[PDB]
Parts: C-alpha cells; structure tokens; sequence
C-alpha cells in the first residue's frame, strides 16, 4: 500500500502567481485594499447580512453513528460549544465565527487551540487565541507541499514587545481558508468587488464637481482692453466674479462697456444616478447577494422578493459548509483524541438547511402525524419512530430529531 | 457537509467547470476494521497538467504533470501518474475525452462589457464638465504673459469652476457644442453584462435581479435554470461513479461485479403543499396498523411514479447505516 | 433581512453578560461552580405565528383526555423535531422554578 | 496541559494602526466625530429602532443543564435581573443596555460591578457604575496581550474634583466591545456611515 505520488503544487502560470495576476492585490499590499473596503457602507451592509445569516443557521452536532458511544462523544462536544436555540453558546464558540469572518475578508485566518484539565478529569477547551492575517509572515510547507506551520510577526497588544518569526505547528491551530482551490491558498470574497468599488468612488467625485457648475454657474466678465492687472478697475472685476459665487443677493452694477454672463453649458446636467447605483449595487452582486442592497424596498420591483432571498441562500449555505469543514477537520479531533485515544470516527458540527419557507405545509403535516399516534400509550416514542420512517423530503421539512440534545438533556 | 474529502471532490469539479478539466490523486490507507479506506484526494490544477497520454486506441492512460511544489522547495518536471490512481472531471465531454470551459460562450459579452464601461466613463466627463475653447486675437503670441493667461483660463475652467473668467473684449470663451444630449448606453451595457450569465444557462436576469417591471412568476425562471444545474450534478456523479467508487470497493471485494452509485434528489418544481397533504392521507390509511413504519413503506413503493417521487427518497442504505450494532 | 444585523448585536451583548457578569454573581455563593447559566433571547426572524398557533391547538387536542395535561403536553413538545418545537416558543423550566 | 505559545497581537500593518487608517478617526478625536453624528436625525432614527428591537428580544436565562442544582443557580440569576415579559426588569438590567449602547456608538464602554450581602445571606448585585469612553485613558495588558485593567481620568459629576489615572482591575468590571476582530479592539458601528453623513 503506497502513499501520495503527487505533491500539492502552487496555482501559478505566466503572470498568475499563487492565484493572483494583479500586482496591486498580491501579498500584504492586497490586505490593505480589503481593509479600506470595510469603510464602504455597501460592503459593511453586505457583511452584516451574510455574517448574521451564517451565525443564525441553527448549529448542532451530528454523531458519527447511532451507537451509544458515538452519541456520548457527540454530547461532550455539544457541551464544550454550549449549543443552544439562538446559537449564543459558550465564549469560544463566538470567537471561531470572528476568526472565520477575517478569513472571508482577507482570504485566510487562524486560532491557537489551548486545552486545560476539566473537573471530570477530561481535557477540555480553555480558549482560542485569534491570529490576524496582518500578523502572519507565511505558511511553511513540508517537501510534499502540505502545510506544517505558520510564521508570525507583529506587536503584542498593549505594546510590551514585538513578535518576530515565531513558528506555531499546524496541529496546535484551526485554519480558515475562503474558497481554497486545492493548493491551500485562500482568496478574499471582496476580490471580484474591487472594480465596482473603485468606479463608485470615481463617479461620486465626478457628480459632486458637475453639480457645482450646473447649480451655481461659472461666471465670466468681459472688460475693455484698456483695463490692466494691478488697477482699481481690475480689483472691481475680481470682486464682481467672487461676489457672484459667494453673495448672490449682492447684485452686479456694470458700466456699459462691461458684460457679465455665465458659461453656456448647452444642455441639462446628465443624470449619472442610474450608472452610480449600477456600480454601487454591483459591490453586493459580486459577493453572490441576489437582491439589490442599495434600492432595497424602493421602486417598481418583482412581486416575489422571497425567491431572491432563497437564491442568496445558495451562496450563504456554501460559507456555512466552509466554516463547518474547518471545525470538523482541525478542532473536534483535538478535543476527542486526548480523552478517547482509540477514537477512529468523530462527531461533526452541522446546521439546518434553510432554502425555502415550507413552514405552513410542514406544520399541517406535523398535526396529521400527532393525530395518527394520539391514542398511543407512549406518543413521543411512537411519533419519533413514525418520523424516521418518512421519505427524505417529508422527514427534513419537520426539522431535526436531535438524539445528541436528548442525551445532554438526560437529568443525572 | 460530509467528511473532509467529500468537499474536496466538489472543489476539483469547480476547476473542471472553469477550465474544462481537472483531477485528483486517490490515496487509500488501512482502516481499523481491516478494510482499505479513502485517506485523501490530492487535487491537480490544470495549470500544472502538461497533457493526457493515450493508448493506441485513443483511451486515456496517464497524466503528465509539471509545476512548483507549494512553498517553493522544488520544480516537478514531467511526473507521470496512471489514470487508475486518479479521478478525472471533464466539463461537456463531446465523446473525444476533451473537456471545454463553461465560460467559453461568455467571452464575447465579457469583452464587450469592459469596452462599454471605458466608453461610458469617457463620454460622461465631456458631457459633465464640457471641453473649454478660448479664441484670441492673432496678435497674441506663445511665450508671452497673455499666452500663460489663456492656458490658466482653460485649466481653471476644468479644475476651479468657482474661480471665474475675466476676459478682454476681443477674447471669446465657449464649451464645444456637442449638438445633443448624451446617449443612454445603460441598456446596451446591461444587455452584454446580463448576457454573461445567460451564456452559462441561467434563465433569470442576474444584473437587474428584483428591480424593475417583471414577470409575476419568478419561480418558473428558477425552475427553467434547474435543467442546466441538474445536468452539472449528473456530470459530477458520473465521474465519482466511474473513477472513485470502484477503487474503494474492489480492494475489499475483489469479486465485485456491480457498484453503488452517488446520486441526488431531482428539484424541478415546488409541489410540497400537495405532497405533504398526500403524505397525511397515506399515514391516516395505515394508522390502525400494528406496525405503521413497515406498512407505510410497503404502500409508498406501490404508488405510481409521480406520486412516489413527490414524497422523497425511502433510503434503505441510510436505514442500514442507522442500525445500532 | 434587517433582523440578521440586530440578532448579531443581541449575541454580542449576551456574550459580555455571560463572560464578565454571571460568574462574578455565582462564584461568591457557589465557589466550586464549574458551569454557569447564560442570558439568551428568542430568535425573531419571520412571522410564522398563524401556522404555529394552529399546531399548538392540535397538540392540546391530542393530550386533552390526559389526567395531567400540562405534564403530557410538555413531554410531547420536547419530542417534536427542532423547527416545530422552536415555532411554539420557549418552555422555560427556570421561570417554572422561580414561580414555585 | 500546555499554555498558549501565541500572544494576542494588535490589528496593525503599514498605515493601519489598531484597525484605523484615517488619522481624523484615531483615538479620542475619533470619539468627538461619533458624538457629533448623534445630533443627525437619520442617525438617531436608526439607533431608536436598533436599540428598541435589541431590548424587546424576550430575554431569559438558560441553565447550564437540566440538573436541579443548575436550575436553582439559573433561578438566582433570573431573580437578580428581574426577567419579565416586557424586559423591564430591576434597575441594573436597564443600565447594562445603556452601557452597551455607548459601546455601539464609540466602540467600547464598561461598568463597575458592586456586590452587597442579601437578606438570605447571599452576595447579590448592588449596582453597575457606568464608565464612558470619554473618561477611559487606556486598557492595560499583561505580557501575552490579555486585558488586566482600565486607566480612567475625568471630572466627578457635580465638579467636586478631577480623577487622574485611577486603575480598576478587569475582574471588577463588565466590558462591552462592538465588533471585536480578535485583538480586543472595538470599533464604532458609525464608522462606515461617516462618508454618507459628510
């Protein structure tokens, strides 16, 4: 039996270096662009929605099997995270989402996993130390292109000291990559929004300037050839032009060989608002949001806004899977193996799929199931038996029958 | 969600969709039960494939790879992997074992969009600011105070509009008369931009989205788009069923003649209200049964095709896995 | 859609109370305490009240001929699948203990 | 049972200093901008809605388990806060929301936790003393970048005296950060609204 014969290779060809062709977005200079974009109201509006929806996905733990031991190990992990109806949880749960948010914005982020001895004699999660991509020098790789460590440099919070080339092994960390292409290189979700963001900023400058010349007018004063600079007459000319702009109520008294006018621009100001909102709303389109985040509820629209929110769910559910994959690969085995060294399969963090609103029809079916087992001597048991026998679509519409939650809610 | 390697297969298929072809090395290890199990998939990017090698009948036999090992330890040059150690994903194979990028038919609309944004940007400046002209007497010569004054007037018109313009009575300032309003190029730009998504087989407008007067029934256009996406699901499933599953079965069951198949639930229309109502009528019919699960599963498999499929999958494999030992 | 922003702020507030305040109120009185109660809130994302109230009626009808309806009803509710249980609201065992 | 090998580090690189690139919004001068924005009708309309909806969320206490002891401890906390259907509660409950509102506007705020002996013999919440970010000089950190204290300077209400560099340990406080990125640095929710406001 043989291992891998093919190493992990960089996504590089011609001008493309590690997935990037544009010099202005390569390396840490790239990170400064994405950081500046967080100051844009349309970017912040989109991240507030996406990050809110991710956290609200009704997170729970599925066991490796229905075996009582696999259920027991799943219940330990449930307890570690503080899984609950609002996905509030224990302190470190929220910290994992904050690290994943940095990975979405910048392409990659990480946390150090720290364990301590529990009251039970078990090794338990103590804390996650967040690692920001501004403070990562590079990922170090083995001779087969597999990641082995992170090299860090930055200032300790409070300014006590500088950290310089500190190396942490990968097995002490959880690493979040956004849209890994198979090379172990993440990419900012904001990459495809950069052009629309630059265009929006340039258009606001152009509209501001245009609005002043069409709103105020550009004053011209035509005077006799005899008038020379550095004369009383010359000062009078400058005062007229200045006052037109600053003090319109002042009025203009002219000798009959002086002529005042505004430049004839020969048309109405062009309406650039539709082109501005094309680029501005385009920032959110580039993140895979399928409703207009700038017009929102205003103007003539589609009747069924709900369908465009459902289309947007296919983007956000992908992000939920990316987050879950990292927890399942890097964190859960590190919490299980110390306590169960022989463990071969692991519980998995997962979520409820929210694609469409089928609640009215699903609640009606739930009522029909209860009515069918109503004259049972044990309704809960019979009902759970009947539900697990339903065809897939019908079973999933009712929600999760959470055997791990049931085991945790066992009173001692 | 699945175990780690499941997600890795979808990432490799995504490269095949974008570029036309991609692949992964299948690595096995010994499981706790004594069985050979999947260890990992090593992804192979088309930037790092030199070519496919073929037998004398034009059947693929190997991949030739060249690239830099991640982290820059060394360059790999003409490394050959046999096809039986790999999963290969082709997009829209025509029968020749040549994939094609899904983006091919979008290239013209993408180039047109980029050229139109440049043209609109340029037009908007001349209509928004105006092109300044200054007509002066023949006596005014370059390299004079009057000549600098002329250059300052035209510069300031553009840069400092509030500044104002003082002219002697034989100098004439004007903007170029463009003789019409700026043409509205937004509809033509959005024709080309939305055309990028049309070329991928999406049947709703991805640029206008929910905005403007539209069809009442957006749901039907999402259903039309499902015929494109279901085809991609079949392409993905075919590759897993052909390259991966037999490589996981045969080591453990060397005599195996037939193989399980990865598949999915067809999602074409929203028939859930009617299907949930029928599910309730089935349950009510077997309610006074001594064993409802068994009788219900028997009744469902007897239903005509349309009615059976609307309820969803009766997954006998899931049932076997959920057996506690 | 706006609720996804505001629910995030509710979680930020709850996290601070759960980390800084509640342990400071528990430990003095229970020095051996290893795990802590948590402040939390009801998720308000959509209006499913008509359908949820109808289901509540069907649950009550099912346990109506019970000798102890409250107990049987609470047993039946905790057995529901997640989406159906959460639509009815919170069965607050802490409120129940305080009201004793 | 090994400690952390990685310290908490500042979100700083090139022109970005502790999450901020614009000099006019760095430090306490930044706080004056966010304070001025509170006099804008559109800002106040938004905060009225957001802060109202947060308080209306049907707050309750979940126990650590279904064990009778965990339920008992949860009931003690329920009683301390005065949890009720309208989220009115006992005096200090409302004070926590007012402090969180300052954190949303300015990026961080805090409160001193004061205990007293209850009639039952238990130590109970006496009050939360609010701390405004205008009156925080800095957070002090340990050698691993974990927060250990707040340094305060300000005028006592009524003008009896000026307080200069008073230090409170973090274990005597509740600290609210808005949108902490992992560095223990909060950020005003109003940051991304500044360009539209100008």
């Amino acid at each position: 039996l043989e291992g891998a014969s093919v190493p992990v290779m960089s996504t590089s060809y011609d001008v493309v270096v590690d997935r990037e062709f544009d010099e202005l977005l390569q390396g840490k200079d790239g990170l400064l662009v994405y950081h500046k974009m967080l100051s844009d109201g349309t970017v912040k509006n989109a991240l507030n929605y996406i990050f809110g929806r991710i956290r609200s996905a009704k997170w729970y733990v599925e066991p490796a099997s229905t075996d009582p031991e696999d259920i027991a190990i799943a219940a330990f992990i449930h307890a570690q995270l503080g899984i609950d109806d609002a996905s509030v949880g224990k302190y470190p749960f929220g910290r994992l989402f904050a690290i994943y948010e940095n990975a979405y914005i910048y392409g990659m982020a990480a946390g150090e996993i720290v364990l301590t001895l529990g009251a039970d004699g078990k090794l338990i999660l103590d804390k996650i130390v967040p690692i920001h991509p501004f403070n990562i020098d590079e990922v170090l790789y083995d001779e087969e292109g597999g990641p082995k460590a992170l090299k860090l440099s930055g200032e300790v919070k409070g300014g006590s000291q500088f950290v310089s080339g500190l190396e942490i092994p990968i097995w002490k960390t959880v690493v979040f990559l956004h849209n890994d292409d198979g090379s172990f290189t993440g990419q900012s979700a904001l990459r495809a929004a950069v052009p629309h963001w630059l265009a929006k900023r340039a258009l606001i400058l152009l509209i501001n300037h245009g609005l002043e010349r069409f709103m105020i007018g550009v004053p011209t004063l035509t005077i006799p050839k005899s008038v020379r600079q550095g004369t009383k007459q010359w000062e009078a000319a400058k005062e007229i032009v200045k006052n037109f702009v600053q003090k319109p109520r002042h009025g203009i008294i002219l000798p009959d060989d002086w002529k005042f006018d505004t430049v004839d621009l020969k048309s109405a100001m062009p309406d650039a608002i539709p082109y501005l909102t094309y680029h501005d709303a385009g920032i959110a389109r580039a993140l895979g949001i399928d409703f207009n985040t700038v017009q929102l509820n205003m103007g003539v629209q589609a009747i069924n806004i709900g369908e465009f929110v459902s289309l947007t769910q296919q983007t956000i559910i992908s992000l939920q899977r990316e987050f879950a994959s990292a927890v399942n690969l890097y964190l859960i085995p590190k919490l299980v193996l110390p306590n169960w060294p022989s463990a071969t399969r692991f519980p998995r963090l997962t979520f409820e799929m929210e694609e469409r609103n089928d609640f009215s029809a699903a609640a009606n079916l739930m009522g029909m199931l209860i009515n069918a087992v109503k004259d049972s001597e044990d309704i809960p048991t019979e009902l759970k038996a009947l539900i697990d026998a339903l065809p897939s679509k019908m079973r999933r519409a009712l929600g999760v029958v959470d055997e791990v939650r049931e085991a945790v809610r066992q009173p001692a």
